[PDB]
């Protein structure tokens, strides 16, 4: 079982336990739920000498801590508050195992913390081990977190191979629960020469994407943060389909975002379309106001409809039989 020191620490025998006092017991404390938290907090404010004593004791088996549910946190604290020399030694222990670690439940968090704190050179050395394994990491439950972090942290030129790997896969990745998150990071951090081919594929498949459970969120992202040129193309896809997409579980979200983020003239054309459109025995507005999804589009159209059209809308809304 546990060492007596760790057991006593857990039983609150030592209210002032110090890092120097757990010498020889550091690997064990690091892998204990409470011993790890103790070390995590102490490293935040330990003197550099105190950090090095902890480090000298875990360096030899750092990899073992990296893939441990509690030990990974201690490794992360070193990337966060340690010296350049310690981060460098950890990077060296990581070399050749980036893929293995990225696909590991705890190791992926070590890679993320490392990317956030190491030099461009070691970031590049790490990201390059993912070459030829991009699509696998993007779709992996642990690996997608590493790819997302690379995109937020690494120089864009060093991310080109990741963009290249997405060629022709944007539709599949955008309709993936983990892949859709990677696509959103690309849109937020990459250079225009890199986002261009991605947006090109999103535009090509907008019709299908707006109806997908994950894909609609990627499209909403472009509507919320994109360039006008890109928002206009998406609005164009919704135009002439406001009625039908409004009643769709997922597409209704995109329609809503179009009403909210399209140009002045665009919002008008869309609102107009809903007033003059018909749906069998009634108007489009009629059917939409009472639909579990389409009602939100009608609401938002009000809050944004320029006074001129607002009147008109509600005018056909008067007949309140519902």
């Amino acid at each position: 079982g546990r060492s007596r020191l760790l057991e006593d620490f857990r039983n609150n025998r030592y209210p002032n336990l110090q890092l120097r006092e757990i010498a020889g017991h550091i690997m064990e404390f690091s892998q204990d739920q409470h011993g790890s938290r103790f070390i995590q907090l102490k490293l935040e404010r330990a003197t550099p000498a105190e950090r090095q004593l902890v480090f000298n004791e875990i360096l030899q088996a750092a990899y073992q801590l990296m893939v441990d549910v509690f030990g990974n946190y201690v490794i992360q604290k070193f990337f966060e508050f340690g010296s350049l020399e310690q981060k460098l030694a950890l990077a060296e222990r990581i070399r050749g195992h980036v893929l293995s670690l990225a696909l590991q439940m705890y190791g992926c968090r070590v890679i993320q913390k490392a990317l956030e704190f190491i030099p461009s050179d070691q970031q590049n050395e790490m990201v390059r081990e993912l070459d030829g394994h991009v699509l696998k990491c993007v779709k992996d439950q642990n690996g997608n977190h590493v790819v997302q972090k690379c995109i937020e942290c690494v120089q864009p030129q060093s991310l080109q191979f990741i963009i290249d790997a997405f060629k022709g896969q944007v539709f599949a990745l955008s309709t993936h629960p983990y892949g859709c998150r990677v696509i959103q990071r690309i849109l937020e951090h990459c250079l225009p020469d890199q986002t261009l081919p991605i947006l090109e594929e999103l535009h090509q498949h907008t019709e299908q994407l707006v109806q997908d459970q994950y894909g609609n969120y990627v499209i909403q992202h472009v509507l919320e943060h994109g360039r006008p040129e890109d928002k206009s193309k998406i609005v164009a896809e919704i135009r002439g389909n406001v009625l039908v997409l409004s009643q769709h579980k997922f597409a209704s979200n995109v329609v809503e975002k179009c009403v909210t983020h399209a140009s002045r003239t665009e919002r008008a054309v869309l609102i107009d379309e809903v007033c003059t459109m018909n749906d069998g025995p009634h108007s489009a507005l009629y059917t939409m106001m009472k639909d579990q999804y389409a009602n939100y589009v009608v609401q938002k159209m009000i809050d944004v409809a320029e006074p001129g059209q607002r009147k008109i809308v509600m005018h056909k809304i008067r007949p309140h039989i519902a």
